[PDB]
Order: C-alpha cells, then structure tokens, then sequence
C-alpha cells in the first residue's frame, strides 16, 4: 500500500536535515524533491517512504546493457517511484516511464565571472582551458551520441587522456572550476543553485539543449498517467514555482 | 498502416503552401508540424492521412463538460493523433493522452515596442491599457482558473464588460496591439514567431508558466508511447532545434 520512493542526494532537491539527534525514516530528508512528494501524495492519497539507491547512481548502462541507479531500482520493481533530477531521455523512457517534466532545463556552462569566454564554441576552439562533465550523467551522454560538428569537438576533448577532464560528481566539478582553469558543463537547473552561492561563478552562454526532469515509474505502472496528471495541476496552480524559489532563491550575490 | 492526423491552420505550424494550381491532400500543407509529421513517420514507420479538424477549434469544454475541436475527434477515435500547437493542460490531460512535449513554451505577453510596460503586473494594476487573450484558448483558461492574486486581478479585467477585451484568435489580437493600446497574452513561442516580423512588437517581461505542446492520441493509445521515445530522439539530436529555427527566423529587424 505504502509506496517506495528511490532518490538520491542531490542539492537543493534532496538534502539531509540538520539536527542534533539521529533522524529516521523519511525525517532525514528535506528539499524541492521532497516537497513535490508532499504535494503528489495530498493530490493522489499515498502514503511513502523514502528510499536513498543503494548504489548512489542515477541510471546508465554497463556493458552487458543492465542497467543501475535508480532506473534499475523501477525496472526491478524494487520502487515504486523515483523523484530526483533524474533527467528525461532517450535511453531511459525506453526501459522506465516517466511523468510529464516538473522542471525544464538545459546544459549549461558554469565557470568563472570576468572572463571573454562566452559560448560552448569559445571552449571548443580551444586547448588553454580544460572543460568536462559528471561521468556516465545525461550531459556526458549528450556529448558522446552527438553529431553537430562543436560537440564533436567537446567530446574528443573531454574523452581525451582517460577522461581526465570527466569528474565524479558535481561538487567535484564545482570545485575544480573555484580552483583551476576549468569549466564545468552541467544542467543549468543547478547552474542557477550554485551562482546563486558563489559570487565568482557564472553562467556562460545560453541552453545548448532542451530538456526536463520527471518523476520515474517502472514500465506500465498507473501511477504514471496519475502522477502526471498532478504535476501539470500542480504547475497551472504556480506550485511548482514557489517551490523552486523556496530552494534555490540565495541572498549573498549579485 | 495509415494513420489520420488532426491538425488546424495556424503560422508557422500548419499552413497553406502556396501554389498556381489547387492543391490535394497531405500536397495543401507545410510547416513546422507537416515537418515534424515526416520525422516521426521516418522514425516509426506509418503512412499517414492529414485532416483539418471540421470545427476549426483546438479543445475546450463547454458548461456540460462536452469537448469541441481536436480534443473531441481524438475522444471519438475520428483520429489517431492531432499535430499542432495543443497546449498540454490539466483537463485535456484528462481526457486524451499526449506525447512529451516537442517544444516547451510559457504565456508571456505581447505589445508595441518603446512603453513603460515590463510586466504582468504593470498590467494588472491599471485599467488604460486594455489587454486579453484568446478566448477559450489554454492562455485564458489559465487565467480563469488561477488563485494568484494578479492572475486573479488579470482575468476579472478580461472577462469584464462581456469580454470585450478578448479576441476570437491570434491575428485579431495582433491586429488589436498594432494598432490600439492593446497588449495580447499569448503562449511564447507565437510571440517569438511574430516579433521576428513586426519590428515595432516585443515580448514584454518573462514567461508567466511553463508548459509544452504535445502530440496527442486518444486516451490509451499504443501510439502516444513511440511518439515520446521518436520525440525525445528528435530533440536529443538537435532536429527540433533546427525544424525550430527553419520556420521561425525572419528577415531581421534594424
Ligand atoms: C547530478 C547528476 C549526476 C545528474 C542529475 N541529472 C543528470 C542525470 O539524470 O543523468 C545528471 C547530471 C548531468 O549529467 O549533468
Ligand atoms: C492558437 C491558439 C488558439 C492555441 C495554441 N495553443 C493554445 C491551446 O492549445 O489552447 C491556444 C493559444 C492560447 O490559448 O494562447
Ligand atoms: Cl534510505
Ligand atoms: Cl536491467
Ligand atoms: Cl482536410
Ligand atoms: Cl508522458
Ligand atoms: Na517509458
Ligand atoms: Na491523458
């Protein structure tokens, strides 16, 4: 009855409370994706807990094709639902479903302020700066399958050298961009979350592409048409806007 | 198989091509939905058959609950999916199914260039200048539905002395702002279409919402699932973007 809900921590949309005692169950958590959850079970009458991936992925394949991540938690029936920036895309709708998008995006550049650099072609042309991606992510994967000329570029730089130029996770990238001439290709939902914060950063150039983010159900699961259904009530009402200011409005730049 | 489309005129999505001799069948049309059509054919492989819908409507309940205009033929299985700029709403979600969406949009508003105006809220607190939308359209329905205290204050101005501040479609309204104080809520990417050609017309503030246009299928349609995955190929591969730029560049503004 009780659905269960993967996710993953990621800021501002899942984040652990501070306390000063051990929390429990879904007490641990707060954020964007957890308030989009409180509003999907008003709207739709579930109870759920929240569930972090074991293997702390999002969902891509490996060489035999299986998947991980939270897609693999709904392919296997493991969840029932997954609510994160788990961003809508070609190899994914294939194996789970997703709702309707509670957020548009696009990739972006993040790096630092003051400089003449003002375009993904700016970057490509050249070797001086370093530039990347979060490993085996959506963006990673937008690069590698691209064939517009400029991807291409990116991609043969970003792949060059074992990857060197990939990193990890966000954070890792965030803070190779504070520190050494890099740039860090990331979508630009989270873009805004970090300049936001760090006075020194900012975005460069526009959307290179065009995309959102959606609740994950397994294949055929009615909760889909439901959940989907919801958010579009939940965005005509504004609630999905206030909710993004609630998280990512920062007070200390300009 | 071939497949019977529902569509409507409407610039640049569907439109008359222009020829010395009559024209027949799929032969009358072209834009950016004829050409979206021809990519989701190539990708899943069906023939197929495109009508203009006989009531020349996009979908709206009246006071019964009774549905007009593509929405109704895809209700009634009169055919297998409508390609045009049907916004995707809460209560046509409801009753047919859409795609993903192929392109993503907001209401935003249109009006003469060189005014004090920047937003909806310099319009809301005024009475002067006159402003509306489509009526019956998902711009005015969102207005009717909103609780936010300017949409609120917005849609109790349009809907005043017998509507007379709403236009029956999209060329009245942009009639109406070229040529009185008039200021026209309309979804983005028609602004966008027509201030690439009205130099002296701008869009004024951001986008309102956020939402897309979707093809749609009646409700539990095998169809509506390979739409999705062709339509998130389509854009991942930067064919929507350039069928985009194809239809909607200008001849440029000085
Ligand atoms: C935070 C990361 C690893 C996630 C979030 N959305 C993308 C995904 O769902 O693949 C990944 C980011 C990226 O690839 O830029
Ligand atoms: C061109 C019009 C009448 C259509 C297009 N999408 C909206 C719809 O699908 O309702 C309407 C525009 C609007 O309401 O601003
Ligand atoms: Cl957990
Ligand atoms: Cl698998
Ligand atoms: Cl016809
Ligand atoms: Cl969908
Ligand atoms: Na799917
Ligand atoms: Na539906």
């Amino acid at each position: 009855r009780t659905l269960i809900v993967t996710t993953i921590l990621e800021e501002p949309y899942v984040m652990y409370r501070k306390s000063d005692k051990p929390l429990y169950g879904n007490d641990r958590f707060e954020g964007y994706c957890l308030d989009l959850l409180k509003e999907l079970s008003n709207i739709l009458g579930f109870l759920y807990d929240v569930k972090l991936v074991p293997d702390g992925k999002y969902g891509a394949q490996n060489d035999k094709g299986e998947w991980n991540g939270m897609v693999k938690e709904l392919i296997d029936h493991r969840a029932d639902l997954a609510v994160a920036p788990l961003t809508i895309t070609y190899v994914r709708e294939k194996v789970i479903d997703f709702s309707k998008p509670f957020m548009t995006l696009g990739i972006s550049i993040l790096y630092r302020k003051g400089t003449p650099i003002d375009s993904a072609d700016d970057l490509a042309k050249q070797t001086k700066i370093e530039y990347g991606a979060v490993r085996d992510g959506s963006t990673m994967t937008f690069f590698k399958k691209s064939k517009i000329s400029t991807y291409e570029k990116m991609w043969a730089f970003m792949s060059s050298r074992q990857q060197s130029a990939l990193v990890k996770n966000s954070d890792e990238g965030i803070q190779r961009v504070l520190t050494t001439d890099y740039a860090l290709l990331m979508e630009s939902t989270s873009i805004e979350y970090v300049t936001q914060r760090n006075c020194n950063l900012t975005q460069i150039g526009g959307l290179i592409d065009s995309k959102g983010y959606g609740v994950g159900t397994p294949i055929g699961s009615p909760y889909r048409d439901k959940i989907t259904i919801a958010i579009l009530q939940l965005q005509e009402e504004g609630k999905l806007h206030m909710m993004k200011e609630k998280w990512w409005r920062g007070n200390g730049c300009p």
